This record gives C-alpha cells, sequence and structure tokens, in this order.
C-alpha cells in the first residue's frame, strides 16, 4: 500500500485502486512519477511528445503508486489546510451575491520555498468537483501590472517609484478608447496613483515602452512558470491574452514577497520506494528574476495599495477581526476583468502569499463590488483563520528597501529632478515640491524633461506643462 | 425613598439624603429628572421667567428640587433600555482601546435615540467611569465640523428650492474674506463637483458657497437649527457649515440627525419619560412635540445622499467594519456623516437606520490632536463594535425598514456636467445647445430643476465658470 503524508508525516491516505487534498496530492505525485518513469526507461523528448505514448506514460505512473510501496510527503500542513477548509465552509457564504452560486481558489505558498502549505479547491468539493487552486485558469487582469509592466520598467532603470504615467485618454489601434471602469481616462498621474486606482493606460504606455526598449518581458514572465503564448498584444499588461490557475500566479507574488526571488510552487516535496531510495525529491532552484532593488520597491507600493483601500476593503475588513494581524505587514493588489467575470486578491506578508480568485464556473458576471467587498472580507477571514490554527506563520516581519536600492530627489510634478526645460520658445527654470522617488538602476531619476511621463500626446503635455508653468 | 428605574420599571437606584449609582446612568438621569422637577416647581408656584432669570431664584428652585427628589416618595421612569445600554457599557469596556491610536487615553460619547420619539435608549458617558467622570454624552461640547453640512447647508438649501440632489457646486480655489484660502486637508481645491461628491468627499467650498447663498436668500437658517434645539451664538461666520463656531453635545447632535432620518420630524431628547408622587400626582410626564423642520422630501432626498456617504467609504471604513463583525446587520439601510475638526482633535460619525441614530464623538478632554486615522478608522471599527453589540442584545432594535424618496419628492431629467435642464446657453457671443449625459436629480420644490444657465453652480468665479464651460464644450 503507498501513502500520501503531511509535511511532518501524518498519513493523509493511503492510494487503492473523496477531498480536493487527495486529489490534488495525488495527481501531482502521479506527474512526479512520470518524468520519474519516462526518465527511468530512457524515453526520448520527441517519443513524450507523442499522445498515445503518453496515454501510457500516465497509466504506468498511476499504476505505479497503486501498486508500488511509496511513501509521498507533501508540504501541506494539517492544521493550517484544515483551518483553511473550515474557513470556506464557515465564511463561503460571505462570496454568494446576486448571480448564482460564487466558486473561489486560494493557495497559501511560503516565500522562502514555495512550498504550498494549504489551499481551498472551491466551495464545496461534494457538490462540485472542479479544483478552482490547482485546474481553473482565468486572465489574472490587473494583477498583471506589477509582474509584466511596473515591475520590469523598475528593474529596467526605465522608471521610479514617484514616476509619472499618462492617464490621458488614448486609444488602441483599432481606434477604441482604452476604458477603465466607465472613464477615459484622466491625466498625469503618479506610479503610486497609477497602481492604487488602477487605471489601465499607465499599463498599457508602459508595456508599449517595454516593447520600444526591447526587453525580453518573456524571459521574466517564463523565468516565474508563466505561459503566455503571445506577446504580442496592447492588453497583455491588463490581463488580456493571459489565463492562469491560483497556484502558479500565487508563485508570481511569491517571487515579488520574496525580494525578487522565485521558488518554484510545489506540493510534493519528496516520494521514496518501499526500500526507502528516493524516486523523487524537491530541489530549490532559486531564481534573481527581479533585482532586490526593485522587488522591494514593488512591496512599497503593493504597501499602499491595501492601506489606500481604493479597490479592496480588506485591510478595514482585517481590522474589525484582527486588529494585531491587521498590523502585519501586508502587500497586495486586486483584479477584475473586464465584465466583473472574475476578481482576483493577492496577499503577501514577507513570510507568506496568499492568492485568491472567485468566479463563475461557467464565466458569467459577478456583482459589481464583488472583488472589491465580497472578497476582501472572506480573504480577511481566511487569513484569520490560518492564524488561528497557525499563530506566529504570518510572522510580524517588515518588507524593507534593499540597501542596492537608489534615493533621488525629484519634483512632484515631473517625478523627475528639477531642471531648465523647453516649453515651446521660452525655456523655464521648472520648481516646486520635491519627493524621494526610488530607483533600482545606478543613478537614480534623469533630470527633468519636456518628455517627463511614461506615454502621453503632444496635446496631453502641452496641457500638462501649462498647469506645472502655472504655478510657478 | 425616591427611585429611578429604566424603561421597564427595573430600579436604576433609590435616591436618598447624602451624607455631608456610581455611574454615569445614575448621575445622568438624576440631573435630568431634577430639571423637570425645576421646571414643575417653578409653575406650580407660578413664578415668572423674568423671576426665573434671577440668579438667586434659580439656586432656590435646584436646590429646592433636589430635596424635593430626596425627601419625597417619587418614581422617576427613564427612557434607557436596560440590555441595551448595558451592551453599551460592555462594549466600550471590550472594545474602547480600539481608539487608542498612539496619542494617549482617547476619550469617546455615544447615544442611542429612537427616531420616532426622541427617546434615549442608551449611551456610553466615557471610556471608564472610575478613571474619569466627565460626561462625554451629555457635557462636553465640541465642534461638530463636517457632521453640520448636511443639516445646516445641503438640506436647507434643498428644502428651500435652491439645489438638487445632482445640483453642480464650485469646489475650486477661493478665499475667506480675510484673504487665506479655504483649505480641505491639504487641498485648495479642484473643479466643479455634485453634491453627492462634496459629500462623499467632505470638501469644505461647495459648503462654504451653499451657506453664502442662504445669507444672499435671507434664509431663516437660525429657524431651522433652533427647532432642533441648536443653539449657535453667532450665524454671521463663513465656516459656520463647516462647524466654525458650533459647539454641540453628543446628545444634542444626534438628535440633528434624528431629525433628517425620522422624515424631517423632529422629537426633542430626553432620557426621563415620566415622575410620579407616592399620591398618584403626575408631577412630569414626556409630551410628544412633532416638529416638521425639513420637508419629507428634502430629509429623503438627504437620506439617499447620506446612505452613500457610508457605502462610498471614502471618509469612513464603517461599512467594511461592519460587513466584516454582522454582514446582515451591515445590510440594514446605513446612512451617517462624518466630521473632523481641523487639528484631528474631534472625529464625528453620525449613524442612522429608519429606527435609531447612534451619534459617536471621541478626542481628548485637553483638546489635543488624536492620530490622522482616528475617525477614517478607529472610531470607524470602534462604532462598528458598538453597533454590533446593540444589536446581539436587541436583534430586531435597528430594524429592516428602507429609507426611501417619499412621493412629494419632484424628479428631473439634467445634465450631469450642469444639474441642470438640458438647453441652449450662451456662452461668450456664441449661443451653444448644451447636449450629453443625463441624471435623475431629486428636488424638494414644485417644478424641480431649472433649465441650464451660464451660473448653473453653487458658487464660482467667472474664472472658474470660463474654465469649466471651456470643458464642457468639448463633448459635445
Ligand atoms: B484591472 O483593475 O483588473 C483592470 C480592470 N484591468 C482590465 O481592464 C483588463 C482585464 F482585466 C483583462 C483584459 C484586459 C483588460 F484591460
Ligand atoms: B470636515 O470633513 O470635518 C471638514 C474637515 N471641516 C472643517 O475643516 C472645519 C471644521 F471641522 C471646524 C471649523 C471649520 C472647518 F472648516
Ligand atoms: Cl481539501
Ligand atoms: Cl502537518
Ligand atoms: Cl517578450
Ligand atoms: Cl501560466
Ligand atoms: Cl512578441
Ligand atoms: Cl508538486
Ligand atoms: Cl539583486
Ligand atoms: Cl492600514
Ligand atoms: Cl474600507
Ligand atoms: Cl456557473
Ligand atoms: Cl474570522
Ligand atoms: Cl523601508
Ligand atoms: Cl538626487
Ligand atoms: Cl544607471
Ligand atoms: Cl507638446
Ligand atoms: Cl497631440
Ligand atoms: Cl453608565
Ligand atoms: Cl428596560
Ligand atoms: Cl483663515
Ligand atoms: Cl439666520
Ligand atoms: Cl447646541
Ligand atoms: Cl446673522
Ligand atoms: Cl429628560
Ligand atoms: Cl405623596
Ligand atoms: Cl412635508
Ligand atoms: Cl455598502
Ligand atoms: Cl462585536
Ligand atoms: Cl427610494
Ligand atoms: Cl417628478
Ligand atoms: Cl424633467
Ligand atoms: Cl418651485
Ligand atoms: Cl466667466
Ligand atoms: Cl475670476
Ligand atoms: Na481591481
Ligand atoms: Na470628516
Amino acid at each position: 500500500i503507498s501513502e500520501i503524508t503531511y509535511s511532518d508525516g501524518t498519513v493523509i491516505a493511503s492510494i487503492e485502486s473523496r477531498d480536493y487534498l487527495y486529489f490534488t496530492t495525488l495527481a501531482e505525485a502521479q506527474e512526479r512519477m512520470y518524468d520519474y518513469l519516462a526518465q527511468r526507461d530512457n524515453v526520448s523528448a520527441k517519443e513524450l511528445k507523442n499522445e498515445a505514448t503518453q496515454k501510457f506514460y500516465r497509466d504506468l505512473a498511476a499504476k505505479e503508486i497503486e501498486n508500488g510501496g511509496y511513501k509521498i510527503t507533501t508540504t501541506i500542513d494539517q492544521k493550517i489546510h484544515s483551518a483553511m477548509q473550515s474557513a470556506v465552509a464557515d465564511y463561503g457564504y460571505l462570496l454568494d451575491d446576486g448571480t448564482g452560486r460564487v466558486e473561489v481558489g486560494n493557495v497559501l505558498m511560503d516565500n522562502q520555498t514555495g512550498a504550498i502549505l494549504g489551499f481551498v479547491g472551491g466551495r464545496n468539493y461534494q457538490e462540485n468537483q472542479n479544483n478552482h487552486a490547482f485546474d481553473t485558469k482565468r486572465s489574472p487582469a490587473s494583477t498583471t501590472k506589477p509582474l509584466l509592466a511596473y515591475g520590469i520598467a523598475i528593474d529596467q532603470g526605465l522608471m521610479g517609484s514617484e514616476t509619472i504615467l499618462s492617464n490621458y485618454p488614448t486609444n488602441f489601434a483599432n481606434g477604441n478608447p482604452i476604458m477603465y471602469a466607465n472613464s477615459k481616462g484622466t491625466g498625469m498621474m503618479t506610479l503610486g496613483e497609477a497602481l492604487n486606482y488602477s487605471w489601465n493606460i499607465p499599463a498599457y504606455w508602459t508595456y508599449r515602452m517595454l516593447r520600444e526598449n526591447g526587453v525580453d518581458v518573456k524571459g521574466y514572465m517564463e523565468k516565474m512558470g508563466y505561459e503566455i503564448p503571445e506577446y504580442g498584444i496592447e492588453s497583455l499588461p491588463m490581463g488580456g491574452g493571459i489565463e492562469v490557475t491560483v497556484a502558479q500566479h500565487t508563485n508570481g507574488y511569491q517571487t515579488l514577497a520574496n525580494n525578487g526571488v522565485y521558488h518554484q510552487k510545489h506540493v510534493i516535496s519528496k516520494i521514496e520506494a518501499a526500500d526507502g531510495r528516493v524516486v523523487y525529491e524537491y530541489q530549490d532552484k532559486p531564481v534573481q528574476v527581479y533585482s532586490k532593488a526593485t522587488a522591494t520597491i514593488m512591496q512599497g507600493l503593493l504597501r499602499e495599495v491595501l492601506s489606500s483601500r481604493v479597490t479592496t476593503t480588506f485591510k478595514s475588513n482585517l481590522t474589525s477581526l484582527n486588529p494585531t494581524l491587521a498590523n502585519a505587514d501586508w502587500i497586495g493588489k486586486t483584479g477584475t476583468t473586464g465584465q466583473d467575470e472574475n476578481m482576483w486578491l493577492m496577499l503577501s506578508t514577507p513570510r507568506l502569499t496568499l492568492g485568491g480568485w472567485i468566479g463563475h464556473d461557467d464565466n458569467h458576471s459577478l456583482s459589481q463590488q464583488a472583488g472589491y467587498s465580497n472578497n476582501s472580507n472572506y480573504m480577511a477571514h481566511l487569513v484569520n483563520a490560518i492564524q488561528q490554527a497557525s499563530p506566529s506563520i504570518w510572522g510580524n516581519e517588515r518588507f524593507a528597501l534593499d540597501p542596492s536600492v537608489v534615493k533621488s530627489e525629484v519634483l512632484k510634478s515631473t517625478g523627475q529632478k528639477p531642471g531648465k526645460v523647453s516649453v515651446e520658445g521660452k525655456e523655464v527654470e521648472v520648481t516646486g515640491s520635491t519627493v524621494t522617488s526610488y530607483w533600482a538602476n545606478k543613478s537614480g531619476a534623469p533630470a527633468t524633461s519636456y518628455r517627463f511621463a511614461i506615454g502621453g500626446s503632444d496635446a496631453d503635455y502641452q496641457n500638462a506643462w501649462s498647469s506645472i508653468v502655472g504655478s510657478l
């Protein structure tokens, strides 16, 4: 008889010939066994591409585990995962709104190891077996923005923490206006406002700039396990052309939280043969995906995404349920797809990341505040439930700017050092309030240029610069 | 022995002569009972309120009243609901610490009031009677700040037919008469905005312009305030609508919000409902004196706006705090307003459902500043706990009713950009066809909203209007 265990060695079940925990851990055990048998049999790369061969090797892995005498060690923490099960059972109903039963997926990951400590597969496996933590793929919407746009622009030294971006009206190449909610745009805006409010236009110019600088955006995303088939898409940074599991996407956030270092997500740490020989064991392959300056600058922006409360009530929800816990150093980001079909809230302290999705299995609209309110309230309860079952697991550490970060005094108005600039004839002495801007390059921000923001048409600049000029 | 009872007859305390009932409840109810006996004794003796103006006569009648209750056979019936009041004492004891924000021990006052009677069902008098006896529900007077706005500014203007729900006001930079800018936090202003936005964000300049309009129309603003029992010594103050020159108890202020919530009909606050002598003489009994302060159309339009103050969550996390503690209660029909004095010395949050109004203030006894989020967050979280404690003790007390527009309300189709009906306007030579998005705007007059004219907003300079009209013609 084979057995699957929790991280401490406690048997989950034995395998032979009714919850997520079983089928998820079994499924991944079987994946690891498949790689092992394919390697053991020296099956070539090209054979493994053949579908009849996959079927055979999948069936062999299943049988091997039924018939072998394997001990399979998972990353799962029995008390935590258990408390998450109870949390979804007790508080799942918070997610229901006008729109039918709202399904849900959550993944609690260790930021230092990528191990998964526990998860919510859905509202109630007995009613609905689909696994919303591991199998469901949905656009991550604006939770894309920190990873693929802003993070990468900072890492490449093309922007800093208080850099300015255009949220002026602009159209996609088809002539349609880029929209956010029901707004065509406003004007210039700091990266912090862009992120707190989740505006779309800033993210659109950010990606566009990366593309014009020839930046290897695919390299970044692939080092995190992301598979995006087409990068040549205007709305990519807003979630367009991307679909991900909660498990994979929680790994993107783990990378930001873990100071820019990726660790591959996993639920199985080891498989042992009857005799004791290691058939599979998880090997740490940390990767510095974003520089420490970049990750830690982003941690600071993401802390404010939550404390500003603009697109999620979370910090308020949690404060009411557990004010001590609410004082941990939470950072995060919300997502909402275009018709409110899917909501995401990703949360991290320095120790842990908690990814969260909700939506309907057949992809129809949630209520309008499903993500802003319902999901945030639910997650605050989940997060409390994890705390009760494992009271120091969240930790009390703060995120903190790496020493390699560079600090620049810049004009609040331009995101850039004070300077002479040419404004149509007349050269101006650009003056006004300064802020500390954080950069992940060598030299900090540049001097103020005419084209000071990320994005913006001529007209936009004319407009922005006349108010700047207006207040000197 | 005289006796002070809860509303149901349970004895709060007996009153004897002192040698030569350690709580806010005791002193508060005795203090009002004595005032009631004072009025009765002065009348019984037939003393004029030119005589009652003389200060030895006051002293005499106060001393007389105390002894009357000390030595007499009096049953005093309070309005205090025991199980509710007791839950509120437990709530401030258990959750009071949520208020301490680094600036010291933060003091607190609350009053729960029945909107259809003015009866005070319970109150919190401070953090802990034993530690500090100042009664922060009944005695303490502080500026109500921006919770002044709905009563003294927007509600009167709507009542007077001078604005409706989607009317536009100037938040453009303007100065006080002394030349200093009118500030809101660190902002010197923005541009035009709807009433609802003005209310959600609590901006100052729209409120200044609103009261200036009432003055210019010679509205009897004092008449309104005084019918709700407010005593403001000086109305000629530019910052009155923002709370400049007004100081109120929590108990009085709750009564103003009880007016708005009860469809514009005031009932005077009271904690004493009846005093009888052992011999049958009913010395005092509370008489209902309804006063229609705002029209029902005004009060119900105001309710709609204050619903959104809370649910927008701009100046208070209350609806979020409460959702997490009790989602079912959070779905009751909450309306309300926040206030913050200019150095964060005093935070107010006023809450209603159709049945009840709960007033709340926090600050320090010496008036120093709280932290910056004390009102936005700490007070809102504290009060969600309080509201929830009050519910658990009396599960139906908040009610499931909804606020709703009175059928006398007048609905108008207006431009979102102007708050006024679509049509032609003269913009500097060019007569222009004003077109665009419309909303339904609610009024409390006969004929609804006017046609758009050049000066479409409450407030604004020539410059401001140039700039807003400039913006409007790029749409069309
Ligand atoms: B974001 O706050 O989730 C914002 C609403 N993002 C989007 O608009 C967006 C998607 F969620 C998915 C594809 C494209 C897109 F612009
Ligand atoms: B309001 O949101 O409380 C707003 C801040 N009000 C004021 O600034 C204000 C006062 F609270 C008191 C007197 C004047 C004044 F402008
Ligand atoms: Cl499970
Ligand atoms: Cl375990
Ligand atoms: Cl790429
Ligand atoms: Cl992926
Ligand atoms: Cl490409
Ligand atoms: Cl795994
Ligand atoms: Cl680094
Ligand atoms: Cl916070
Ligand atoms: Cl909130
Ligand atoms: Cl469905
Ligand atoms: Cl909880
Ligand atoms: Cl830091
Ligand atoms: Cl510098
Ligand atoms: Cl550099
Ligand atoms: Cl230009
Ligand atoms: Cl242009
Ligand atoms: Cl008391
Ligand atoms: Cl009672
Ligand atoms: Cl002044
Ligand atoms: Cl007056
Ligand atoms: Cl008063
Ligand atoms: Cl006057
Ligand atoms: Cl009384
Ligand atoms: Cl008698
Ligand atoms: Cl009426
Ligand atoms: Cl709400
Ligand atoms: Cl509570
Ligand atoms: Cl209604
Ligand atoms: Cl009508
Ligand atoms: Cl009409
Ligand atoms: Cl009229
Ligand atoms: Cl003008
Ligand atoms: Cl002017
Ligand atoms: Na969002
Ligand atoms: Na306020």
